[PDB]
RNA sequence: AGGAGGACACAAACGGCGCGCG
């Protein structure tokens, strides 16, 4: 929902979904580009925690 | 002369902090 002026009120679930989507897209991008095992492990841990 | 031809619809939100009252 917007608030007074050209701004939208912060939504809790939206930000969590945004974090999850960004992390998962980064993981997909790396897995396409064959990142090293250490990097993909760290990305997978970050995705799980997100 | 005769004769012939010729736009309908549509009324303000969500979480903290503080205070106060029952």
């Amino acid at each position: 929902v917007p608030l007074d002026g050209g701004r939208f009120a912060t939504s809790d679930l939206n930000d969590l979904y945004r974090r999850v989507i960004n992390r998962n897209n980064r993981l997909k991008r790396l897995l396409d580009l064959a990142a090293p095992d250490i990097i993909v492990r760290n990305e997978k841990r970050m995705l799980q925690e997100a």
